[PDB]
């Protein structure tokens, strides 16, 4: 067998001193980056005065010489929404290729009546883009009902003339302004005018982010054909006077990433070389555009090989972008200048500020990394730019600097920095087509500054230009953007010519982080410290992780029955790597049923001593354990990789989740628990193999910090990481008597659950095992005669709905991740993709293409995307399903598996096309995506279909349309909703995780109601209240008063006020996301009363929390509820046969102890969901107004909305 981690992530090449200085700066603190940039960018007082004068002169020219859209809005008195709607209509009309056909539709159909009847795809799919054009503001989703009303209004008001003006306007903008031309030939024809004036061109073919091999091939042949046209047109003018091309490496390969570095060097590089050879033959420039920060250093390896490749010698046209908003920029320049010296190639270096800023902020926060790879104050980027220009200007003999900027202050600084000696070929400026020409017409030419400018010229169809136009608009359209500020009359020219170098120098703290951007560690402020991740694009990190992972694999991992009295003897067997059964990970000694029973008794004995540790100190143990897990993360990664079969990426996220659970439950403890919140007693924690550290730790930590001693029964498959979690918790101060580890199979779990002193059970696993546990617990009562609490999380049949407004590339990436990450072994994994019929074939084609780019194998290589499934039995169960579907004639797409997978248990990622959602009749816990199609008019029926399964865990929706968001999210019944992003990796305290129905009992893990289920008297969670009063509750209280039941009416009004139904919160989290948490009704609650007053109290509790009820007809209490108001009657039914009248969402039971036990067994016998049952005696109802706790009669819903999905972050446009 191959040695573990011997090939984890070797770099493309040994890292030179220059390359290592780049990596060293990746996330350097901002206060450390700025001082050397300030020094490098310093210029004399005389030069600064001259530069300020030149900048003022340029800005006065810019301001001395009204957009088309603004004139259109003015002429027709359009509101903003009308302007946006008009541009959307224009865009749609321009999708009609024949001019005479389009004009006939406008005259005969659009102008005179309903446009809706004439134009499967919303008119307003791209309204966020047109919103930026019309208003300058980015709104991430589209209010399509507002736009529809506006379009009707403006057409009914102004008719064909306004439609014609909109069409002509959109036609000009999309054919001449956002692009230089639709085709390279058209673009070239339109370039002669400014070339004759002294401009040059570099054509941007607008391709990026290939998703499939076919995409990458299409972008390749597009580049090749453009180079021929550009080279023919250049006609020997050379690389400075003549035109060139720009390419994006992400366009040329579907897996352009550090994780796939070997594929990039083997497959992407020869494609770039072939394009460069063609550029060399025509002697034109070929520029490599710069993209996301985690692609910078990878691109250097391609640049290095290309510049050293003798087949390309004699040609100085190779170019390369460096982004001055990046902390590595000067060190990258040092590397490039040296590469130019070694190779003798005069590398064309385009210095830009950078196009991906808000995405870099979000990504670093999501990944919990040490700092950002970009600056956070715009002025820091400006100083960086000028500092890097100084470095480039000192090396014009070996590189060709190209200063791409629309900022007249930046321009003037560099123009004077470069001095008096100039010749074409020394350096140039650059600008964007349709944006920079007003400024650079004051620069180019002997009558101006006599410096050349190359126009970066987009080329593409309407579809191509619209795909990432938002990101392009934000380059010059944010509050701190020069172009935005020059168009703001409230900004003086003096403000615009302010010298960023001197402003930064005089700051109290030079280089301070922006005050309004949280470091990833500080996302939650004073509440708790965010867990920290690891940057798998950082060579230093990969190198250190490689050694730590190797060392982890040499360790003799063990797991033992750890009782309160010490380790216990038992049957010992090895633990095998699921990706390679030859790889022995460790040894587990499993627990006898006798010792499991003994462990519960020991935990009961020790319960008072643990409950007496004050809550703040119990929370301090959790915080200490979180620190230990953070420090141990590399070793924990190795164990999770080898024992549980996970990728490094998923193992990092899992250790983060464990750390977050510990810190979250610690903080929630400090916010809530007091002397009156007594523990339940011994809690049995049964954890799954798919999150063998995170959910293991989460359940145990919550029970411990709530004051309960814990019996920890890890999954049979994954005992070693459990034993390590216990070692850490004990090292952090949890006493051995408070946390006992019982490895073994389900007999151990069953022995623990059945033990008389077990006071509560926390289970995450299959529905069938949860149901067996429920039946066990229904035999028992607490010493107080009350049901044993069960928290059971049990998976789902998770769907994602995609309509024709979603961006296919985004969908496919989110589907590939949601369905096949962790081999589909997440409970949150995407199981059914639902595609609107009109886009289903294109998305399916792209999805299948992306599927075949996945690398399946043993997960001790960074390049592996999908690892093994956990066991041979899991494998066999999944495969049986796939073959059953195949045998029914369903189309099945599968990746081929390499021969090396035979030593482990692997299922290839699979796509199965179904006719209807009901064709899927069992949860298939593997990498198996089912795809159905739906007509848009049947959307509401589809949501019914999703709900009808009875599950309700995770759910995804991809749409830009507010009406569709409102409709779907109001009708779906699931606990974790995700809008325009993947549906996996719920984040503790941000997406509290847990569902309803067949998916679980709740309360949500990583949410504020969790600890309260683990004590006998629940506290009031932080922020847990609602000002809204259920109106049916109010009608019931009035009915009670009319009947003379004045005590119960008062109790009803109190329940109405105490209810947190209607709670609606936004939780702190990363930028570019809105994370919402809301309390809803659970559904229909089964009421099993014994007395009239008990029934009234039960009804008050259920109604106050928004529920309907089914009242047990065998109570004989029908006469107690005569003449109900119709509003209340609508919510009330009587049930003789509880099994026929379900599913229920919870239950309230009244009776003595044996009545409660009998009803509990009867409820456990109901098919379907495990009900969260609350029981009370008649006397308890009389004595305790909280006898039925309202916490457990509401349903928690988490919704995470990717607000950056339109292409950028509106909120961050204000942050500079
Ligand atoms: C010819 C040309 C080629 C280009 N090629 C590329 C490319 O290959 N790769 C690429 O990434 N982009 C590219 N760009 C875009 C460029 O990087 C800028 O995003 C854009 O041109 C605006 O910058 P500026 O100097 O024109 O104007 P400015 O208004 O001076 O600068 C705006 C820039 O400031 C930065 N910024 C804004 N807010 C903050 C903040 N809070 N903290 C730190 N920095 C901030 C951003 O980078 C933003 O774009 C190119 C631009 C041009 C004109
Ligand atoms: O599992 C164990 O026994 C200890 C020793 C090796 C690493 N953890
Ligand atoms: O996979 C997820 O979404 C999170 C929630 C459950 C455990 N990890």
């Amino acid at each position: 067998a191959p040695a573990p981690f011997a090939d984890f992530a070797p770099p493309v090449r040994p890292q030179s001193t220059l390359r290592r200085a780049i990596t060293a700066a990746y996330r350097r603190p901002e206060t450390e980056c700025l001082p050397p940039l300030v020094e490098a960018a310093t210029q004399s007082k005389e030069i600064r005065d001259a530069a300020a004068s030149t900048a003022r002169k340029l800005i006065e020219a810019l301001r001395g010489k009204g957009s088309g859209v603004e004139g259109l809005v003015q002429e027709y008195s359009l509101s903003s929404q009308e302007g946006v709607a008009l541009m959307c209509l224009a865009e749609a009309l321009l999708r009609i290729p024949d001019t005479a056909t389009r004009d006939a539709l406008i005259r005969d159909k659009i102008a005179d009546g309903n446009w809706k009847s004439h134009l499967s795809r919303s008119l307003f799919v791209n309204a966020a883009t047109w919103g930026l054009v019309v208003t300058g503001k980015l709104t991430s989703t589209v209010n399509d009902r507002s736009l529809a009303a506006a379009l009707t209004r403006l057409i009914s008001r102004c008719g064909e003339p306004v439609i014609r003006r909109g069409v002509d306007m959109a036609m000009r903008m999309m054919g001449e302004q956002f692009v230089t031309g639709e085709t390279i030939r058209e673009a070239l024809k339109r370039s002669k005018e400014l070339e004759e004036k002294g401009f040059s061109y570099s054509y941007d073919m607008l391709g990026e982010a290939a998703t499939t091999a076919a995409d990458a091939e299409r972008y390749y042949r597009d580049y090749e054909s453009a180079i021929h046209a550009i080279g023919k047109a250049s006609a020997g003018r050379g690389i400075y006077e003549g035109p060139g091309i720009s390419i994006k490496l992400s366009a040329l390969h579907p897996r352009y990433s550090r994780a796939q570095a070997a594929r990039v060097m083997g497959e992407l590089l020869p494609r770039v070389k072939a394009l460069a050879l063609l550029a060399k033959n025509y002697d034109i420039g070929l520029n490599i555009d710069a993209e996301e920060a985690d692609r910078l250093e990878l691109s250097l390896d391609l640049l290095e090989v290309l510049c050293l490749d003798g087949d390309l010698s004699g040609w100085n046209g190779m170019g390369f972008v460096v982004q001055a908003y990046g902390k590595r920029c000067p060190f990258v320049l040092d590397f490039i200048i040296d590469l130019a010296r070694r190779s003798g190639r005069r590398i064309m270096v385009r210095l830009v500020k950078g196009a991906y800023w808000d995405a870099e902020i979000k990504r670093a926060q999501l990944d919990g990394l040490a700092d950002f790879p970009v600056f956070t104050r715009k002025i820091h980027t400006d100083v960086s730019y000028i500092a890097c220009a100084a470095k480039l200007l000192a090396a014009t003999d070996v590189v060709f600097p190209q200063f791409a900027t629309h900022n007249a202050q930046t321009l003037a600084a560099i123009y004077h920095m470069a001095g008096k000696d100039f010749h074409v070929g020394k350096y140039e400026f650059q600008c964007l087509h349709g944006m920079g020409e007003p400024l650079y017409e004051e620069v180019v030419g002997r009558g101006k500054l006599d410096r050349p400018c190359r126009i970066y010229a987009p080329v593409g169809t309407h579809e191509t230009l619209l795909a990432y136009l938002v990101r392009r608009l934000l380059e010059n359209g944010a509050n701190s953007s020069f172009v935005h500020r020059i168009n703001d009359p409230k900004v003086s020219i003096d403000e615009l010519i302010a010298d960023p170098v001197e402003v930064v120098r005089a700051m109290p703290v030079v280089g301070a982080k922006h005050d309004r951007i949280a470091l990833p560690a500080e996302l939650f402020g004073d509440a708790r410290t965010n867990s920290a991740g690891l940057d798998l694009s950082n060579e230093e990190t990969l190198a250190s992780l490689t050694e730590a992972l190797r060392e982890s694999a040499a360790m003799k991992w063990t797991a033992l029955p750890q009782l309160a009295t010490g380790p216990a003897a038992g049957e010992t067997r090895t633990v095998l790597n699921p990706g390679d059964h030859r790889d022995v990970v460790g040894s587990v000694t499993e627990t006898s049923e006798e010792d499991a029973r003994r462990a519960v008794r020991l935990a009961a004995d020790a319960a008072p001593d643990w409950a007496a540790v004050p809550p703040s100190e119990r929370a301090a143990c959790l915080d200490r354990a979180a620190e230990l897990m953070q420090a141990r993360m590399p070793t924990l990664l190795g164990l999770i990789i080898r024992e549980a079969g996970k990728s490094a990426l998923n193992a990092i996220a899992e250790v983060r989740e464990a750390i977050d659970f510990l810190r979250y439950y610690a903080e929630q403890t400090r916010r809530t628990l007091g002397p009156g919140h007594g523990p339940l007693g011994p809690i049995v924690c049964i954890s799954p193999w798919n999150f063998p550290l995170a959910i293991f730790t989460g359940q145990i930590a919550a029970a411990l910090v709530a004051g309960n001693p814990v019996l920890a029964k890890p999954a049979e498959e994954t005992p070693l990481i459990a034993a390590e979690g216990v070692r850490i918790l004990r090292e952090a101060g949890i006493p051995a008597s408070a946390l006992q580890l019982l490895p073994g199979d389900g007999r151990v779990g069953a022995a623990l659950v059945a033990a008389a002193e077990t006071a509560g059970v926390m289970f995450t696993g299959s529905t069938e095992v949860a149901r067996l546990i429920q039946a066990q617990l229904a035999d028992r009562l607490s010493p107080a005669g009350r049901p044993i609490p069960l928290i059971a999380e049990t998976g789902g049949q998770n769907a994602m709905i995609v309509d024709s407004s979603a961006l296919a590339e985004q969908v496919v990436g989110d589907v590939i991740t949601s369905a096949f990450d962790s081999a589909g072994q997440r409970c949150s994994a995407l199981r059914v993709l639902c595609l609107q019929e009109d886009v289903a074939d294109r998305i399916l084609t792209m999805l299948k293409g992306a599927l075949h780019e996945l690398h399946i194998g043993r997960t001790d290589r960074l390049s592996v995307d999908v690892g093994p499934v956990i066991t041979s039995e899991a494998k066999d169960n999944i495969e049986k399903h796939i073959e059953r579907m195949r045998g029914l004639g369903r189309k099945v797409e599968q990746i081929g598996l390499a021969s090396e997978t035979g030593v482990g248990t692997f299922v290839p990622p699979t796509i199965i096309e179904l006719e209807k959602l009901s064709d899927l009749q069992r949860e298939v816990f593997g990498p198996v995506l089912h795809v159905i199609r739906y007509r848009r008019d049947d959307l509401d029926r589809l949501v019914d279909d999703v709900n009808a399964t009875g599950y309700g865990l995770t759910f995804g929706l991809h749409t830009r349309l507010d009406e569709t968001i409102a409709h779907v999210t109001s009708r779906i019944k699931a606990g974790n909703l995700y809008i325009n992003r993947n549906i996996i990796g719920a984040v503790v305290g941000v997406q509290p995780f847990g569902g309803r129905g067949l998916s679980g009992t709740g309360p949500k893990a990583g949410g504020p109601l969790y600890l309260g289920r683990l004590v006998t008297t629940a506290p009031v969670p932080p922020q847990h209240s609602s000002v809204h009063t259920d109106p049916v509750l109010l009608d019931f209280a009035k009915w009670l008063d009319g009947k003379g039941a004045r005590a119960e009416a008062e109790a009803a009004r109190n329940a109405g006020s105490s209810s947190a139904l209607g709670l609606d919160l936004e939780l702190p989290g990363p930028v570019g996301e809105r994370n919402l948490y809301t309390l809803h009704a659970r559904g229909r609650i089964l009421l099993v009363p014994a007395t009239e007053s008990g029934l009234y109290h039960q009804l008050a509790a259920a109604l106050a929390t928004g529920n309907s009820v089914a009242i047990d007809a065998a109570s004989g209490l029908q006469a107690s509820l005569k003449n109900l108001p119709q509003t209340v009657g609508l919510r009330v039914s009587w049930s003789k046969d509880w099994a026929a009248d379900g599913p229920f969402a919870g239950a309230l039971v009244e009776g003595d102890a044996e009545r409660i036990r009998a009803v509990n067994k009867a409820i456990a016998a109901l098919p379907g969901p495990l009900l969260l049952v609350q029981a009370a005696s008649s006397g308890e109802i009389a004595r305790n107004p909280d006898a039925y706790c309202l916490n457990w009669l509401v349903e928690e819903v988490s919704a995470s909305i990717n607000t950056a999905a339109a292409g950028g972050n509106a909120s961050l446009m204000a942050i500079g």
